[PDB]
């Protein structure tokens, strides 16, 4: 008596003028992709992206095995190897390339990685190479019966022009793909699709302030002269330079005819003070990133006392971009690192992070030197220490940070 | 703003420390709860295995949506009970209807739509809900969810009409509205008419041109009359009022910026009501559709269950509870047996003394004994 | 064996390795970056 | 594979042109790096703000 399989097919989120999660003509394509191309290239985008990539990469990055069983230990051990897992998440080479793919995800709405395995020094099957795959370059995803994702189809020219590729398909269990925002359909989306009418804004009112200013500046030069005086004549021309000396030359001054008259346009107003209204719409750009403290002001200006309050804001959007990277890892990568060497591998260890949500560190430290305190007298503190550790509630526990039995198998010579 | 509070809310869901309660102590219950912990892989970061994520991001599209559902796919297990297998997420842009019984209970989700890769059209697919996990968001107890941002229309409407109103004032005030009297002789395709359309146009495009007039022609710019109104506090206050629309206490607009209250941690513990709020819909969700399913064909008799829960996060007492913590662990420090003794002690504590430490979590011991 | 995928430029449309912006393509664009450090 | 390079020996003394290096001999630096190999100046996005200065 053998179990149903999925009776629903995935399916696209597409209803109405919604197609495959957009509306939009001018995002929709691979054209749309040249728009968040073109946005890497304003500060404000850029700054952002700094931080936001910078914190998930310094977010403590360690393996948890399946289970605290010897084996599950051993596997997981072996994954932090391959990866070169330490305390700044430098890492071995591939480590950091899977976050800058990631990152092309993040900037795009998917990238991909294929995985190269090859012979290791003690028999096993090991990470030999991850070679990032571009949107740019990523024609289609190829789908099943099912709506199940099975392949990706290639097309670019290989670096250094020797070639041009076209249509190559690579199956999907030779890959890593990172899908940004999946909402379950498979389609990635760009994080930068909320930003872009901030962004637009932003730049259509630096054009404004831009022409503006020079009106309030300089001055618009009127010179009002007899009805008598027609084009080309030397009369004409020395109408003509005392505007344009007006412009140029301001301290050249100007000499008049008593029935010529000099004056620059009544604006009737000062300049309208536009910079709250351009900040607004620059600062937009990270808030619609999930940016939680204002990006463009940063310390300067009458704020909130308590600014790291916001920094944790903002915390709860970077550890979901965590989370979605772990996510891609432990489906993707490590099963494929696995399975070759353990054929009947069932369960797997897991990439995952130290959440940082608040500075409790004071108070932890404290308790911690309340804890050495408690087992001091002790034969083998080491041991007494973990044991009391592991006893303790969830809240103090996580506090002092992360007990790693994988890095301690790891360590042991 | 829309899309910036809900990367807040659904990471600070996505952050609430999840684990499962067993239905007793009993130690059968402490064991099916251990498998239920092992399918979800409960773990510090919420990360866990493939399938938890995907019940957050199918949660996700019931709070903008109202209702979102996944088909609940189950396999043979390495060691003989039948496992969770996969989560097929289920639009509501894909959702025809919700079928019901009698009664008016739900019995199924008829489904249309295009299988990912446009291979078919699926049409009416008919999936019973025994078969499926249902997020509603704001069931008033008719089975009809509504959207979280049914309540925040009316700001976004508005603040999409002002930055267009703004924009058209901005312009108005920033380069002026050239005007230009000139004497009625002057008739279209004259080389004057020219030279007045040109004048116009240029000190638009060209104001370092300057412009030179024969003395029965008159520039000018339209006298406004004031300057222009600071229309920047209206927007903001409709802008931020889509995010106050979903129960968030902050200005997320403003954010650090201007004269504030001292203690911006208190609407951020404001802000937990809410949230807190949509954990028990998401967790109730789970405990009835999920859990159930999971635990029944591999305890056909069992008639208690499992819960996923969290730990509530309301206010920050952590510096307080830390150092009831020392103090605990000082008075069972002569023990022969810390752990035990100190476990002991703290079930026996007054509730809020005892909840402040955090979980004493007896199904991840449970799962973490060799 | 190895790769079935090269490494590919990172080009589409008026993106060719990378650069829309003609002023800051190639070498030329190296001279804008050396410009930009006598700025305080 | 390799770089190939061409300028003039410090000192005036002679143009090197098309000079050929392997890459094992070298340490390559590039500044974000997409995955295809090519760098990008830190600068890029400073640009319209120093011009608009």
């Amino acid at each position: 008596p053998k179990l149903e399989g999925a009776s629903v097919p995935v399916m696209s989120t597409s209803y109405d003028v919604v197609v495959d999660r957009e509306f939009d003509e001018l995002l929709q394509g691979k054209d749309g992709l040249l728009v968040y191309h073109k946005m890497l290239s304003d500060g404000t985008v850029k700054n952002a992206l700094n931080y936001i990539f910078g914190r998930i990469r310094s977010a403590k990055w360690y393996v948890e095995p399946a289970s605290t069983d010897p084996e599950d230990i051993a596997i997981a051990a072996f994954i932090h190897a391959q990866l070169g897992i330490d305390d700044a998440s430098v890492g071995k080479y591939p480590f950091g390339r899977l976050f800058a793919i990631y990152e092309n995800a993040y900037i795009y709405g998917m990238a991909a990685g294929e995985i190269v395995l090859t012979l290791g020094a003690d028999g096993k099957l090991i990470l030999d190479k991850i070679v990032p795959i571009h949107p740019f370059n990523i024609d289609e995803v190829l789908y099943d019966e099912e709506g199940g994702p099975k392949a990706l189809k290639l097309s670019g020219e290989v670096k250094g022009g020797s070639q041009f590729v076209s249509g190559l398909e690579i199956p999907i269990w030779k890959t890593v793909v990172f899908l940004h925002n999946d909402d379950g359909s498979f389609t990635g989306q760009s994080a930068l699709r909320a930003a872009v009418p901030h962004w637009l804004a932003k730049r259509a009112l630096i054009l404004l302030i831009n022409h503006g200013l020079e009106r309030f500046m300089i001055g618009v030069p009127t010179l009002t002269i007899p009805k008598s005086v027609r084009q080309g004549t030397k009369q004409w021309e020395a109408a003509k330079e005392i505007v344009k000396n007006f412009v140029q030359k301001p301290r050249h001054g100007i000499i008049l005819p008593d029935d010529w008259k000099f004056d620059t346009v009544d604006l009737k107003s000062a300049m309208p003070d536009a910079i709250p209204y351009l900040t607004y719409h620059d600062a937009g750009i990270a808030r619609a990133l999930g940016i939680d403290f204002n990006t463009v002001q940063l310390n300067m200006g009458v704020q909130a006392i308590n600014i790291g309050e916001f920094v944790s804001l903002t915390q709860q959007t970077i550890i979901s971009l965590q989370r979605e990277f772990a996510s891609a890892v432990n489906l993707y990568l490590i099963p494929k690192l696995v399975l070759p060497n353990w054929p009947s591998a069932t369960r797997f260890p897991r990439l995952t992070f130290e959440m940082e949500e608040r500075n409790d560190f004071s108070a932890a430290a404290n308790l911690m030197g309340m804890l050495i305190n408690a087992v001091k007298d002790s034969e083998d503190i080491p041991t007494e220490l973990k044991a009391l550790i592991d006893a303790l509630p969830s809240k103090m526990r996580r506090a002092l940070g992360v007990v790693d039995e994988v890095r301690e198998a790891v360590r042991q010579p």
